[PDB]
């Protein structure tokens, strides 16, 4: 039995002093990075004046010769949308291979009318064309606007404009965005500029392999290109002759630090094989630089290759370093030293960097200390110049390659390098179809007589458009954008970034408009911090902390107010290896559970008397303690709950965020009149064993209620540690009692007479048992015991033919198989538009087979075990039923080491219809359905028809499809162009409807109000909108003479927050929306006419329809309703036949309420949030029925970086 | 249509053009339910016309028009109300219903 | 362009024939100019061979 964490994340090699200096700079504060860069980039006044003059001369040349798209827009008087739509049409026409067929379709069918008449929106790539036409990036496509614009332009201008559009798109896609469609075509087209002194580096456009097959395809593309380039080079060598550029992410589908062993074992030999071929032809082979978390891993490959004797005698190995990265100078020190050690003159391409907006978003999402890139553009410019000074001092051992389109940058380096030049000393580089105008003012004896290597993309239209958005960001801070801006003077363009930065008041200050990850929420609260699992220092420190956590004697005991209690004790075993004993739990007797509730009741006044601010301070102290203890908590979660390190980090962050969010919400709301319910029983699930556990308890406690915490029987240890932390933070033992044990302990707590409320997260079937238990019960005031029941999902993602397959597959793999599918939010049903289903399914299966399943105390493990053998048995019984029906079943092969634990292989099951699924299958089982585009609305109905409503995902670029699907789907958490497992507290307030929840949402602003007797007004909770059916009902009431009720109806219309529509602060590159909608059909059980009118007013004011109990005999009270109100009103004799309902309002005395509550609990399907009031209460209290619980919260999280870049951050420089 | 607005000229030609900015990403939900009903009974041509009407309808258009500072000038397309349908044939009725429902109207 | 250049004369006629004040006569002529230019622009944005006149 391997020791826990003994092999957690060993580095590829021991970290040298030079490598450690790189890692130390990873997220170094920007004010610390800049001063040495300013010093290194300083040049003499004479040089700065000479450089400014050269830059002015170059810019004057550029501006004096400055269009294709612009000229077309001008000639045909196109609007921007027409220009975009035209280019989309041209793109589609160019997918017709035969020219005569295309020209006939244009002449006879497209021009003559309905272009629509001739499975994929024309506008799938309109975001890219929008960038070409308008210079602005939109994340999604207004396809209805484009369709209108295309019809308009064709009807106005006919075949001539189509012809011009086709010819323009053909030129741009075949000659500008790429040098050629194939390496042979690109090589033929390179001779013209090679004759003038340029060279080439060809990019076959491979990137981000998703499957082994993709990686093999990119490999053979590189290999075939090397042959073609080497044959054409014909002995010109690595400096005069052409070379190739490769991306390591193209060559392996798991290129990441977590998979370092596979990278060195499987990716490295492939690079070596390509390098051996480049060596034989004596051409350059350059490794392009990618995301910041791949930099240091790529150094391990560079090190091995440069030390490999089989590659000796060849100086063509090249490597990019990104000057926007804080590690750049230290990376260069490492490379220069590696060049000296190996004797290889490494070709070093210095760039600024291509992933800036993505790096900002990633660091914010991950809660990391700082960014790995600079946040002010001028800082990157200084960094670049400083790094060029370092490279220019080392030309004997490296070959510097200064890739830039910025004439100021170029001029600074040209003069820094001095007058002594020979080919091979250094070169400039530029991008094909972008940098030639500048470098035609550089290359050649008549210019600056310095060589330039043209980075030359090669590939088809399909391949080029994939990442063209990134390549065009053309941002407001970009030189190429600024050179074309008339409002930007040459003096502004030749400004010396070194001297500008040196003179700033604080050298190197962070950009004012970019939040550090800790500051995403500003003054409201401090964001939780994560850990960087690509940082070798973090991995080394975490390894020790994780090992130390496995040496702790973890226990969970019944922690009553009087002290620990005795009980039945058993071990807690690691689900991934039952030989690994994690700890011991002493379970609570039913007698002690009842005793704990009595003690909580006796202690309730003392805890309610702690002012809300001090209760919130306890939560904040607990969050600080959890943040400090995160590494130890990770180890416990990893071993107890089968979680990977990444998912354990998220778990602890979520707990911290719950604590701080509920603390802040308390500070915003709770006052003396918001009295606690009393003892609250918090029953939590195993699968989020710290986060949901902490969230429910923290909310109840901060609302002033003592808590009986009943954690899932599978995961008592992390719960006990959370309770220990909360108690250390100041929660008294009488206010927070931990009662470990199984459902019997939960049920005994629910049934205890002093239990004043229940917070349950778990399966729908168990919640239904709790609902039945509580139906017998009333509070001492004779009102129902509040139940928050957050339950299962049957979560779907819909993917149309406009989605990017690689993006979909990544989000599907994560959503379906992260945590072995043991998230309530996990993707269960993937719905693929028929035209793309086969391609996506092939990619998904390929990606499935790249997952590593095993015991989770290894960083390389992607998918851990299922929690118990019974869970495994239940999941496998479902898989076998599906397989026994003939459904296609794809499963990863499990390693023999999984035999010591309970594992289920990630599984894809292809279904015929969504009705093939019965209940939630809480495991790593993805079901796949295919749909025809015209059946999209029916499909949404089918998703809704399960009765669940938790998470839902949509992958599309098309606004029409987003509007349609999001308006028709009924789920609590929607996700657009991203995974569906987001539950960021206060950002995606989480919780569903139907079989998935009663609400209110955890991590949202209505939550605390459910845990007090009189709900406060949440922050931002109001709406200026008034339901029009409510207004019609109020007028009807006045016409009937029910004057007081009409006034109450008008008051309800105003008080309702239906229509609230907010954007919640969060990370860049995402829009997180929070909206209040109607719940659905509310069951009304009135006793009196006035009670019915009040119930109807409450329900209509919140947008709902109603089913009114026909047994009330109140039919004559609703005669002559306006048709608008009648449409919302039904009468129900058999409540179970007329559901599902979304809530209920009950009027009556205590025993009537009890009887009605029992009847409601017996209704099939969803748990109903029931509110009851007596007739006298309705008369006395305008809020007898609280409108908070008659609306439904919906959270929507939209990935606005999905088109390939961040539009909002294009303005941030 | 309104004078001084983008629908006006289209009334004065025998085939109306698509006015500038005249589109909507919203699809009337009753139109969608009608299209599904049509597909259920195999009225394939009519269901297609219904979906096409749902898409080409500009119901829900909501624009701010350029104007002076200190003013917001909004232009929105709503349903007309209740449309009188005088069909002759079943297919004609389905096409009329599709047009009226796609634009948010009752009939 | 002609109505704009001749606005002062047109104002005099509108003031005397239709009972308008100077300010409202200005608004009248401006609106006529705006209709002319707006329908001209809308035409340039939309009308093609298939949009036959009534
Ligand atoms: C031949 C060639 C090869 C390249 N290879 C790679 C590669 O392998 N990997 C890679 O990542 N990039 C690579 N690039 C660079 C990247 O694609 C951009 O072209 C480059 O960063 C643009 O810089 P520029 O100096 O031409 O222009 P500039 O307009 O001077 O610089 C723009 C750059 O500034 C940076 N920037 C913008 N805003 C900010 C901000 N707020 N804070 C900090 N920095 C900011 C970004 O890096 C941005 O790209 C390559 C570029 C060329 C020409
Ligand atoms: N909607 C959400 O936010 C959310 C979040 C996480 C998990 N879930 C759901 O939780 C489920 C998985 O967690 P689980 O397996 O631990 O759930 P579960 O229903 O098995 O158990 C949940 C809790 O209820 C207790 N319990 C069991 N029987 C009881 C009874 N008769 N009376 C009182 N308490 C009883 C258990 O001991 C445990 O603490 C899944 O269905 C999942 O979808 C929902
Ligand atoms: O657009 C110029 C460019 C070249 C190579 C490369 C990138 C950009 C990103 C990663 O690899
Ligand atoms: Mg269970």
């Amino acid at each position: 039995a391997p020791a826990p964490f003994a092999d957690f994340a060993p580095p590829v090699r021991p970290q040298s002093t030079l490598r450690r200096a790189i890692t130390a700079a990873y997220r170094r504060p920007e004010t610390e990075c800049l001063p040495p860069l300013v010093e290194a980039a300083t040049q003499s006044k004479e040089i700065r004046d000479a450089a400014a003059s050269t830059a002015r001369k170059l810019i004057e040349a550029l501006r004096g010769k400055h269009s294709g798209v612009e000229g077309l827009v001008q000639e045909y008087s196109l609007s921007s949308q027409e220009g975009v739509a035209l280019m989309c049409l041209a793109e589609a026409l160019l997918r017709i291979p035969d020219t005569a067929t295309r020209d006939a379709l244009i002449r006879d069918k497209i021009a003559d009318g309905n272009w629509k008449s001739h499975s994929r929106s024309l506008f799938v790539n309109a975001a890219t064309w929008g960038l070409v036409v308008t210079g602005k990036l939109t994340s999604t496509v207004n396809d209805r606007s484009l369709a209108a614009a295309l019809t308009r332009l064709i009807s106005r201008c006919g075949e001539p404009v189509i012809r011009r559009g086709v010819d323009m798109a053909m030129r741009m896609m075949g000659e500008q965005f790429v040098t050629g469609e194939t390496i042979r075509e690109a090589l033929k087209r390179s001779k013209e500029l090679e004759e003038k002194g340029f060279s080439y580096s060809y990019d076959m456009l491979g990137e981000a392999a998703t499957t082994a097959a993709d990686a093999e395809r990119y490999y053979r593309d590189y290999e075939s290109a090397i042959h073609a380039i080497g044959k054409a080079s014909a002995g010109r060598g690595i400096y005069e002759g052409p070379g190739i550029s490769i991306k390591l992410s193209a060559l392996h589908p798991r290129y990441s630090r977590a998979q370092a062993a596979r990278v060195m074992g499987e990716l490295l030999p492939r690079v070596k094989a390509l390098a051996l071929l480049a060596k034989n032809y004596d051409i350059g082979l350059n490794i392009d630089a990618e995301e910041a978390d791949r930099l240091e891993l790529s150094l391990d490959l560079l090190e091995v290759l440069c030390l490999d004797g089989d590659l000796s005698g060849w100086n063509g190995m090249g490597f990019v370093v990104q000057a926007y990265g804080k590690r750049c100078p230290f990376v260069l020190d490492f490379i220069i030293d590696l060049a000296r050690r190996s004797g290889r003159r490494i070709m070093v391409r210095l760039v600024k960097g291509a992933y800036w907006d993505a790096e900002i978003k990633r660091a914010q999402l991950d809660g990391l200390a700082d960014f790995p890139v600079f946040t002010r553009k001028i800082h990157t410019d200084v960094s670049y110049i400083a790094c060029a000074a370092k490279l220019l001092a080392a030309t004997d051992v490296v070959f510097p390659q200064f890739a830039t389109h910025n004439a100021q940058t170029l001029a600074a380096i040209y003069h820094m390098a001095g007058k002594d030049f020979h080919v091979g000393k250094y070169e400039f580089q530029c991008l094909h179809g972008m940098g030639e105008p500048l470098y035609e003012e550089v290359v050649g004896r008549g210019k600056l007589d310095r060589p330039c290597r043209i980075y030359a993309p090669v590939g088809t239209h399909e391949t080029l458009l994939a990442y063209l958005v990134r390549r065009l960001l053309g941002a407001n801070s970009s030189f190429v954008h600024r050179i074309n801006d008339p409002k930007v003077s040459i003096d502004e363009l030749i400004a010396d970034p070194v001297e500008v930065v040196r003179a700033m008041p604080v050298v190197g200050a962070k950009h004012d408009r970019i939040a550090l990850p800790a500051e995403l929420f500003g003054d409201a609260r401090t964001n939780s911090a994560g850990l960087d699992l690509s940082n070798e220092e973090t991995l080394a420190s975490l390894t020790e902390a994780l090992r130390e956590s496995a040496a702790m004697k973890w226990t969970a005991l019944p922690q009553l107010a009087t002290g620990p209690a005795a009980g039945e004790t058993r071990t807690v075993l690691n689900p991934g290896d039952h030989r690994d004993v994690v700890g011991s739990v002493t379970e609570t007797s039913e007698e002690d559970a009842r005793r704990a509730v009595r003690l909580a009741a006796d202690a309730a006044p003392d805890w309610a008397a702690v002012p809300p601010s001090e209760r919130a301070a306890c939560l904040d102290r607990a969050a600080e303690l959890m943040q400090a203890r995160m590494p130890t908590l990770l180890g416990l979660i990893i071993r107890e709950a089968g979680k990977s390190a990444l998912n354990a980090i998220a778990e602890v962050r979520e707990a911290i965020d719950f604590l701080r969010y509920y603390a802040e919400q308390t500070r915003r709301t709770l006052g003396p009149g918001h009295g606690p319910l009393g003892p609250i029983v918090c029953i939590s699930p195993w699968n989020f064993p710290l986060a949901i556990f902490t969230g429910q308890i923290a909310a109840a406690l901060v609302a002033g209620n003592p808590v009986l915490a009943k954690p899932a029987e599978e995961t008592p240890l992390i719960a006990a540690e959370g309770v220990r932390i909360l108690r250390e933070a100041g929660i008294p033992a009488s206010a927070l009692q931990l009662l470990p044990g199984d459902g019997r302990v939960g049920a005994a707590l629910v049934a205890a007479a002093e239990t004043a409320g229940v917070m349950f997260t778990g399966s729908t079937e168990v919640a239904r048992l709790i609902q039945a238990q509580l139906a017998d019960r009333l509070s001492p005031a004779g009102r129902p015991i509040p139940l928050i029941a957050e339950t299962g999902g049957q979560n779907a993602m819909i993917v149309d033919s406009s989605a990017l397959a690689e993006q979909v597959v990544g989000d599907v793999i994560t959503s379906a198989f992260d945590s072995a599918g043991q998230r309530c939010s996990a993707l269960r049903v993937l719905c693929l538009q028929e035209d793309v289903a086969d391609r996506i399914l092939t990619m998904l299966k390929g990606a499935l087979h790249e997952l590593h399943i095993g015991r989770t105390d290894r960083l390389s493990v992607d998918v851990g075990p299922v929690i118990t053998s019974e869970a495994k048995d239940n999941i496998e019984k479902h898989i076998e039923r599906m397989r026994g029906l003939g459904r296609k079943v794809e499963q990863i092969g499990l390693a023999s080491e999984t035999g010591v634990g309970t594992f289920v292989p990630p599984t894809i099951i292809e279904l015929e219809k969504l009705s093939d699924l019965q209940r939630e299958v809480f495991g790593p089982v993805l079901h796949v359905i295919r749909y025809r585009r015209d059946d999209l609305d029916r499909l949404v109905d089918d998703v809704n028809a399960t009765g669940y409503g938790l998470t839902f995902g949509l992958h599309t670029r098309l606004d029409e499809t987003i509007a349609h699907v999001t308006s028709r789907i009924k789920a609590g958490n929607l996700y657009i162009n991203r995974n569906i497992i987001g539950a960021v507290v206060g950002v995606q307030p989480f919780g569903g409807r139907g079989l998935s929840g009663t609400g209110p949402k955890a991590g949202g602003p209505l939550y605390l109000g459910r845990l007090v007797t009189t709900a406060p007004v949440p922050p931002q909770h109001s709406s200026v909108h008034t339901d029009p059916v409510l207004l019609d009902f109020a007028k009807w009431l006045d016409g009937k003479g029910a004057r007081a009720e009409a006034e109450a109806a008008r008051n309800a219309g105003s008080s309702s927050a239906l229509g609230l529509d907010l954007e919640l602060p969060g990370p860049v590159g995402e829009r997180n929306l929070y909206t209040l909608h109607a719940r659905g059909r509310i069951l009304l059980v009135p006793a009196t006419e006035s009670g019915l009118y009040h119930q109807l007013a409450a329900a209509l004011a919140t947008g709902n329809s109603v089913a009114i109990d026909a047994a009330s005999g109140l039919q004559a009270s609703l005669k002559n309703l306006p048709q608008t109100v009648g449409l919302r009103v039904s009468w129900s004799k058999d409540w179970a036949a007329d559901g599902p309902f979304a809530g209920a309002l009950v009027e009556g005395d205590a025993e009537r309420i009890r009887a009605v509550n029992k009847a409601i609990a017996a209704l099939p399907g969803p748990l109903l949030l029931v509110q009851a009031a007596s007739s006298g209460e309705i008369a006395r209290n305008p809020d007898a029925y609280c409108l908070n619980w008659l609306v439904e919260e919906v959270s929507a999280s939209i990935n606005t970086a999905a088109a390939g870049g961040n539009a909002s951050l294009m303005a941030i420089g």
